[PDB]
């Protein structure tokens, strides 16, 4: 029993992380098979953080001018692209730690772990979700730039995300492993404010059945609702709507623990309507939304 | 910017897990040099759960029923003994893997990362605090037994705990690596309840200037307080005393914000008295306290 926001082990991702050094920036990047990938704006100075044009500053740059270090060795860039908001350098040297490994592009709500590194060192694991803003609140300090979040499946690492930038609100955004930015966010210093940060309701339902499994039962209630009145209720609240096939993947928890998904729809309106009145729920004050029913499923089944 | 409840990166401590198996028990060991270390009620059965007999037990036990696998592949057990709770087994070959490393007894308040596995595979990775009353409320399912705790300073493990048991109140008791509990937990299954569980004072003001540092300043007051004043507080809410050395300890925080301890003391002391009012710190409801001072300058300057 017991319920963490817990991370995936990290070590699969820690044996691919490197430096890469560009003139005077110097960011992270994801060394798998014979390529390093990290953010495009590694090739920006100062002068032009504003309104930079990456294809044109991608010109002056030739493959000695990216340094690439793995660990204390450094790795020979024979080519590179540009693939939408990444860099692909091509090295003479495939990753002897390339573990089973996949890009994916992942939906809002989605949860993932992030390895926060600088100067291509793991500093910290966290777990993140994707807002549905298309931000992430992640832990980032200046030279965290190539970051990476993912997920793992036994043995093959989904990568989703890459880390660009925090936007002037002290969010987080970045781009999955093809380079493309999730959400409207642009690589460049420029006005860019994050949308509503709704509550992801499907998750907070996954939570409170995880609450239930661990014995947290006070906010069981007497009531049901329809899929309709408890949006009406959600939208007031800025939680995202529940649609049907968030009542389908919530199926298994339901039925463990016997609750009815509308049943705690039910209870989540009561919480919402009457708050918390000074209780906690899995040692939160807050309802917590960055447990997808599928880790709530996985730390709940033991999954390794 | 944004502040995560951080573990740090598991790798050297996957590289360690192996699963011990002893009669139709299968629980987790940690494998350094040759030597694999894991609780020694991995010899009990279910006749003698309520008072085992440990040194009796063992006598039934030679090298050869003690099954080691290292990922898919057996360890040969050369040796085995007792200390305090713990199992060393002796194993002909050195981990590979083995990481730099120390065992340590932590004090109550200290933080480390618990990277839970089942059959010596890793599931996930979390950030712990030992309890004032020397429990730790992780996330532990059956089979998690020999999981670790552990510290990393840069390349250096510190493992300071190892998971044994899980009290009827849902919390969790270890021991450090040498076998010795912390707090006053046997490895029986008796009635062993938990004492108070008070807050951690020091961390609480670590994770308040750790707001401060990433934007969160609304609960700051115009206020100050003495240690006396505020220490007849935090009794009154079951917050341990605060201490000169814990003052000294949050001084390079106090210095990097400008906001001297006491002063910070005095806000706390205001967030006790008035609560939140529905307010957030840090996106959290309540007053956070498994974040220690050095982890905050950590994860604030960016440690790898
Ligand atoms: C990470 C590489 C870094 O230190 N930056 C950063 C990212 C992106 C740029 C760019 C303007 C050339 C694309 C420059 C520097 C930090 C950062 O985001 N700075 C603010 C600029 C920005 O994002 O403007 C968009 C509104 C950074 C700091 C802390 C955490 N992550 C990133
Ligand atoms: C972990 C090895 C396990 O599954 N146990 C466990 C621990 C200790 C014993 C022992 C009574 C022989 C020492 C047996 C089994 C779980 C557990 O703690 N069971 C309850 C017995 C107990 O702890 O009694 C003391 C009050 C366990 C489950 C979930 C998480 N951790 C451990």
């Amino acid at each position: 029993s017991g319920f963490r926001k817990m991370a995936f082990p990290s070590g699969k991702v820690e044996g691919c992380m490197v430096q890469v050094t560009c003139g005077t920036t110097t960011l992270n990047g994801l060394w798998l098979d014979d390529v390093v990938y990290c953010p495009r704006h590694v090739i920006c100075t100062s002068e032009d953080m504003l309104n930079p044009n990456y294809e044109d500053l991608l010109i002056r740059k030739s493959n000695h001018n990216f340094l690439v270090q793995a660990g204390n060795v450094q790795l020979r860039v024979i080519g590179h692209s540009m693939q939408n908001c990444v860099l692909k350098l091509k090295v003479d040297t495939a990753n002897p730690k390339t573990p089973k490994y996949k890009f994916v592009r992942i939906q809002p709500g989605q949860t993932f772990s992030v390895l926060a590194c600088y100067n291509g060192s793991p500093s910290g694991v966290y777990q993140c979700a994707m807002r549905p803003n298309f931000t992430i609140k992640g832990s980032f300090l200046n030279g965290s730039c190539g970051s990476v979040g993912f997920n793992i499946d036994y043995d093959c690492v989904s990568f989703c995300y890459m880390h660009h930038m925090e936007l002037p609100t002290g969010v987080h955004a970045g781009t999955d492993l093809e380079g493309n930015f999730y959400g409207p966010f642009v690589d460049r210093q420029t006005a860019q404010a994050a949308g509503t940060d709704t509550t992801i309701t499907v998750n907070v339902l996954a939570w409170l059945y995880a609450a239930v499994i661990n014995g947290d039962r006070w906010f069981l209630n007497r009531f049901t609702t329809t899929l309709n009145d408890f949006n009406l209720v959600a939208m007031k609240y800025n939680y995202e709507p529940l649609t049907q096939d968030h009542v389908d993947i919530l199926g298994p928890l339901s039925a463990q623990t016997g609750i009815a998904v509308l049943d705690m729809c039910a209870s989540l309106k009561e919480l919402l309507q009457n708050g918390m009145n000074g209780r906690t729920i899995l040692g939160s004050a807050l309802l917590e939304d960055e447990f997808t029913p599928f880790d709530v499923v996985r730390q709940c089944s033991g999954v390794t």
